[PDB]
């Protein structure tokens, strides 16, 4: 009956996945709930860069544990109860977690899950996965902890990863917070202008031609005072070189050296970092596990944002607990536009 969907093989510190990195089986689920347990039927599964790191023998993360190989994968879920021996949660209830395990159902624990309400999200339950979930709150929580936007102040921001979920909801409250430019850095030119004609970033600049310095200096002209970093990497060394004294870089990511033999908080080149140190700009480790008390007013700020439709939820979704594995590598190589998700029932 069930389908589970386990790491099959790892790619080596240095290489780059493969669809068949992952596997997908079938197991019989227990028919009993002990004292505290729900089954839950699963609706949806994300897929998110970190998981690259997961799928090392060391994740280089010490809050991250490595998945092993044979066993069922896990990470952000949202499904619905269907029988259930704990009392906060009953039948039809939504629950969601970042240790849902890559199943078609399962038996999880009562006091893991939490009953999220359909209301926040006008009933696109995937929502709670992406923009009214962790990745709307490391851009919002980024923003509003590490950016140091001042109403009117009018600055420039600068945010990599532009069309991928955290990116293009922070472009988003980027504007919302008071910046008076967005300028978003994508890979492709229908992701360009996707920022610009339906999100509002006042520019996009597509890294793929291969002249980020200049085309930046022409959608730039009065330097970078805020720039929320989904990727490092050369396209960062190039923001950076451009960006103001007493500027800031919300370190959110860096996606460009996930499947290289790297230390995710790496340094800086000498030079790029010569130039940092000069202006004094802060670029400091943000990790969003680490301000959990600010969930539930973020969760308030953006779900009343995207009930009004100031903020605007674009996804990309996959269908079918088969498809982990090719979903995740498609995103890891930037076939999602917005937030990748996948449909499990
Ligand atoms: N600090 C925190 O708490 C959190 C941090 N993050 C980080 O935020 C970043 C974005 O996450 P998320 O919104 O989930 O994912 P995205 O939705 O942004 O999906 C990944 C995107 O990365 C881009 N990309 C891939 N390889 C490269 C490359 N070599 N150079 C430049 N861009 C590349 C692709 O877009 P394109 O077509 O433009 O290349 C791809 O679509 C990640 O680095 C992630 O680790 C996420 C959650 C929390």
């Amino acid at each position: 009956i069930i389908q589970r969907v386990v790491l099959n093989s790892r790619p080596g510190k240095n290489g780059n996945t493969v669809a068949e990195n992952f596997r997908v089986e079938e197991f019989s689920l227990p028919d009993a709930l002990n004292e505290g347990q729900v089954q839950v039927r699963t609706l949806y599964l994300s897929v998110d860069p970190y998981m690259r790191c997961k799928m090392n023998e060391d994740t280089g993360t010490d809050y991250l544990a490595p998945w092993q190989l044979a066993q069922v994968a896990d990470g952000g879920g949202i499904g619905v109860v269907e029988e259930s021996k704990h009392q906060k949660l009953t039948k039809g209830d939504f629950v969601t977690s970042f240790y849902w395990p890559w199943q078609t159902k399962a038996i999880l624990d009562g006091n893991g899950l939490e009953k999220v309400d359909p209301q926040l999200v006008d009933g696109h339950l995937s929502y709670f996965l992406g923009a009214i979930g962790m990745p709307g709150l490391t851009s919002l929580i980024g923003v509003q902890e590490k950016g140091h936007i001042s109403a009117g102040s009018n600055q420039t921001m600068v945010v990599s990863g532009a069309a991928g979920a955290c990116g293009s909801l922070a472009g988003q409250i980027g504007h919302l917070l008071g910046c008076s430019r967005v300028v978003g850095i994508c890979g492709t030119q229908e992701k360009c202008l996707f920022l610009t004609s339906e999100l509002g970033f006042d520019a996009a600049v597509n890294y793929k031609t291969g002249n980020v310095a200049e085309q930046l200096r022409e959608a730039c002209p009065g330097g970078v005072d805020v720039y929320f970093d989904n990727v490092g990497g050369d396209i960062s060394n190039a923001v950076i070189s451009q960006m103001n004294e007493n500027s800031h870089i919300i370190l959110c990511g860096q996606i460009s050296q996930y499947s290289n033999d790297v230390p995710y908080p790496p340094p800086l080149p000498p030079a790029v970092e010569a130039i940092r140190k000069e202006r004094n700009i802060t670029r400091e480790r943000f990790t969003v596990l680490n301000y959990k008390d600010k969930f539930e007013p973020g969760i308030l700020q953006l779900s009343q944002w995207f009930k009004e439709g100031k903020l605007k939820v674009k996804e990309t979704m996959a269908k079918g607990l088969e498809n982990m594995g090719v979903a995740f590598q498609s995103m890891m190589t930037g076939g999602n536009v917005g937030k990748q998700i996948v449909c499990i029932s």
